[PDB]
């Protein structure tokens, strides 16, 4: 149970976290009717949480346990919100250009590789913030991503490491900068 857990802890955090919420129209929507709650009957109409599970109580006792304490239960425990002490970030230049120094592109993957495909391979490269997979205009996925990393420290280490490779494919890296 603590791993399913931990995996809707983390899909949840993301949704309202620092990077996602600012760019999430439908989440930024709901936020603003009920004081950033927001029901869990809503919650569980996000694809990627729905997969692992549609149980309130399971999403509720996992988001209990989490040490990010970036999200708060309601009362009754039908809806969640981010906590109102924990303000996003101001978007200054200073902090988009942090941003843009610590996202890495990375070109190489097949196409047919997915989300959890990548998250897995990234796991060992250092703590990520987002994975963005680019797609065409038909909404296929091109074989190109942007990293976003916790650190500069962390982005450069991946970037200086010569010879990476998605199983057994050559992969181009580069500072989104560079790119």
């Amino acid at each position: 149970m603590a791993a399913l857990e931990a995996k809707i802890c983390h899909q949840i955090e993301y949704y309202f976290g620092d990077f996602n919420l600012p760019r999430d129209k439908f989440l930024k929507e709901q936020i603003k009717l009920d004081e950033g709650w927001v029901p869990l009957e809503i919650m569980i109409k996000f694809n990627r949480l729905n997969r692992l599970t549609t149980d309130f109580n399971v999403i509720v006792e996992a988001l209990s346990k989490s040490k990010a304490e970036l999200m708060e239960i309601s009362e009754d425990k039908t809806k969640i919100r981010r906590s109102p002490s924990k303000p996003l970030p101001e978007v200054t230049d200073e902090y988009k250009n942090d941003v843009k120094n610590r996202s890495v592109y990375i070109k190489g993957f097949p196409t047919d590789a997915t989300l959890d495909d990548i998250k897995e391979w990234l796991e060992d490269k250092g703590q990520v913030l987002n994975i963005q997979m680019r797609r065409t205009l038909h909404k296929a996925f091109k074989g190109s991503i942007f990293v976003v990393f916790d650190s500069i420290e962390s982005a450069k280490k991946f970037v200086e490491t010569p010879g990476q490779k998605y199983k057994e494919t050559d992969l181009l890296i580069l500072f989104k900068d560079d790119y």
